[PDB]
């Protein structure tokens, strides 16, 4: 799916939720960051967001 | 791009090259890891690979 950020649905999925050595890409960097600041869990696995990487394709 | 890992072209781009708080997604986790172990640079920006995240799209 080339579908947008699942939260805002207005921006691309370029906000990578890192937990250790695995990452989940369902949200934009800006949305995924708000989740971490407001102490929400990863929507994919409900595991704490350790950090957020701004991800660029090619 | 729905195109495969630029190195092996046999696995998806699920190997996120992290440098600071930005990541580059052009290679598979296994290919991007070999780059880090053999002290190669990020093919996108020729900046050192600080870590590699195994990324899952949802
Ligand atoms: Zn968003
Ligand atoms: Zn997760
Ligand atoms: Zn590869
Ligand atoms: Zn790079």
């Amino acid at each position: 799916c080339l579908e947008p950020c699942v939260i805002c649905q207005s921006r691309p999925k370029n906000g990578c939720i890192v937990h250790g050595r695995t990452g989940h890409l369902m949200a934009c960097y800006t949305c995924a960051k708000k989740l971490k600041n407001r102490n929400k869990l990863c929507p994919v696995c409900r595991e704490p967001i350790q950090s957020v990487v701004l991800t660029y394709m090619s």
